[PDB]
């Protein structure tokens, strides 16, 4: 539909991208399934909800730069206003770095609330909600919030939780060797990305009364601008905390989003600069979607599969599934945002949901794919969009998974 | 009963820190004085039943017996032990240190008995404030309990956290303090092994011939410790055979004593570590005091649930002054009289404080429970098993104020 540029002009919060605080779709409506079809299985992967920045230094470094300017008298009034905001953001996050916020828990309560409202026939008494997480507290506290909410919504669900190293091979897959096969020269690529997207000259004059250099700051202007942009976005993780929007023009807001958007496209998407197939990393997660759907479709019980993790794995999974046009390959720095937009893929509480439908007396299973609760296309033909035939989707995904070979990494192997 | 007789009646208790929690046999709870109703619960619970924390705790002993098997000096009893140990390792594979299904069921049972016995605490709109450490076994115990509470009363307000911000009281650690008082622990444990661990008979039961510690790769005392650990951890699984056929009644008691001593020494009242190692839990005691003050003054209704590790549960029990845990002795055999790990830190071990108020009276009462058994506190009371919170609080505050801990980490 709209350009990413127009979307971000209409809603500046979307430029936070990976830090965008999840919002339910404006429309509460759900596409009607073909006659006789009812939902019976839901399979999901959900990123943790809104969180603070992951390292104390992501607060401490830019704050100390501005406090020093203040102390030595070259911080402007806008600079002082910015410093005051960042001090409040840091105080909020103090000794809670990387951790889920109260707003982040509410996002996951809302996510399963809307699941329950939309597909009540899935969440019948005795149905086994199988929820799993990574070891990271932000991921499993998102699971914990969601599971307590489902238990409040229906006392009869059988809800189990785990956060086990035994599942890491698909719920938090990692292969540094594969990354190093493609990203060894990422330093060079990012220097080019910085010069294409990050334009710090105007902001430096807004922040400081006299001209400053990379050497007096302790960080380059490009780094300082990125750090201030990250703080502006992370303000969304808190209730009633203002950001730093007054530090960024609309074009700079768009460009700083583009800079992190490119990073995801490069490290985890279809960039030709990383040889187009970085999203092959999620073969195992894709296979776990296939196998657990196979089990639920053949099961005499009722099932729901919930997985809680990280955008590190969510972003490539959406591309590997073939959603929309995520697999489009381009090196045009400005064209990426056409088909690949992080706020539509990996916001806080970002999530993929597959809704499986069944009709009595018919072995023709249908599946509705949702990316952040919006219908998506899959690279197979269908006669009942937004619905797909599971037989066609399964064949395509299994063929994709079968074609991916991943290298030994440490003691881990295919 | 004595610890020796309790272990004769119920050998599973000798697993100590690995004993799989069981509810009290009677569903009865003591009657509060007239007009008193429970209104606040404050708890600290260890994670439920878990696998061993490191792969080497399975691999090392298993490889010893596989070596004996390959080279043909493993007895038939030895092969039987190897069979069960391979089974225990297979259960734990890639789940080292993790909560088991039984450990989750323990924590569901714990809150459902809180709910049954003190139902006036669990009313619509009450805030259940649950917090954990960052370790998955602790968090998942929390998560199992909170889902259970949600099912018992969806009107509760249940929040969950597992924050570095709570570590100073929910997972306290002070390596400097330990090195001040445990500096020669290596020497103390070599003596303790000599006192308690006697592997000659077991070595002859396991192997067809004498075997040197060099050929085993581990000393016979280490191997006996590892086999006893594997025997205990079988309790974490449903329907898993242990190794009871490798230990006589006397050895089972003595191996329990050896680990019991380790807790008494590192976390209890042993004169060998200068009698005040349980001072480590001053912050956790202060958190119990202040969250109780807040609940007593609150216009809302509250429950405080903390989920953690026996590293902190054991000293908390002693620092609160429960029963005779603070009794000081160097007599290796007398420890067990007043200090018994299966009564303090089993799997799902827990301290609960049940607070009661009477309408129109500011005299708050508190009932202290250790693994759901009433305990004494070093405070006078005119209505045991209940204590006046004003007296308990004054005693715990001065205990906390008397403690000096070094800045560490």
């Amino acid at each position: 539909m709209q350009t990413a540029r127009d979307e971000i002009i209409q809603d500046p919060a979307l430029a936070a991208g990976k830090y965008y605080a999840y919002e339910a779709p404006v429309s509460d409506k759900v596409s009607k399934a073909p006659a006789g079809y009812e939902p019976f299985y839901i399979s999901a992967f959900a990123r943790h909800g809104s969180r603070y920045l992951t390292d104390e230094e992501k607060y401490a470094e830019p704050v100390s730069v501005l406090r020093k300017a203040d102390r030595e008298g070259y911080l402007t009034t806008d600079g002082k206003k910015a410093l005051q905001v960042m001090e409040r953001l840091w105080k909020e996050a103090e000794n809670r770095y990387g951790e889920l916020t109260a707003k982040g828990a509410a996002q996951h309560q809302g996510l399963v609330e809307r699941m329950y409202k939309h597909y009540p026939q899935v969440f019948v008494k005795g149905a086994h909600v199988d929820a799993r997480s990574t070891y990271k507290t932000r991921a499993f506290l998102s699971m914990a919030a969601a599971c307590v909410r489902l238990a409040q919504l229906n006392s009869g669900l059988l809800i189990t939780q785990d956060a086990s190293a035994h599942d890491a091979y698909y719920i938090k897959y990692k292969n540094k060797t594969f990354e190093q096969q493609h990203l060894a020269q990422s330093d060079s690529v990012y220097r080019i990305a910085d010069s294409v997207y990050v334009h710090p000259a105007r902001l430096m004059k807004q922040l400081f009364t006299r001209n400053v250099s990379a050497e007096e700051l302790g960080v380059s202007p490009v780094v300082l601008m990125g750090e201030l942009f990250e703080l502006d976005g992370i303000s969304q993780s808190s209730y009633g905390q203002e950001g730093l929007s007054f530090l960024f023009t609309d074009d700079e807001r768009y460009d700083m989003w583009q800079r992190n958007n490119f990073e995801w496209y490069y490290e985890k998407g279809a960039s030709p600069l990383s040889d187009c197939c970085m999203y092959h990393l999620e073969r195992n997660l894709l296979e776990n979607f296939i196998m657990t759907a196979d089990t639920a479709i053949a099961s005499p019980y009722r099932c729901v599969t919930l997985r809680y993790g990280h955008d590190t794995n969510l972003a490539p999974l959406a591309a590997l599934m073939g959603m929309n046009r995520l697999q489009t390959e381009t090196t045009d720095w400005q064209q990426i945002a056409d088909t690949y937009r992080t706020y539509r893929i990996i916001p806080m509480c970002g999530n993929i949901q597959l809704i499986f439908y069944r009709r009595k007396g018919s072995s023709d299973i249908l599946v509705k794919p949702l990316l952040n609760e919006r219908e998506v296309t899959l690279p197979v033909e269908t006669d009942c969009a937004p619905f797909y035939h599971w037989a066609d989707v399964r064949a395509y995904w299994q063929k994709v998974a079968d074609s991916i070979v991943l290298p030994d990494s440490g003691m881990q192997h295919d």
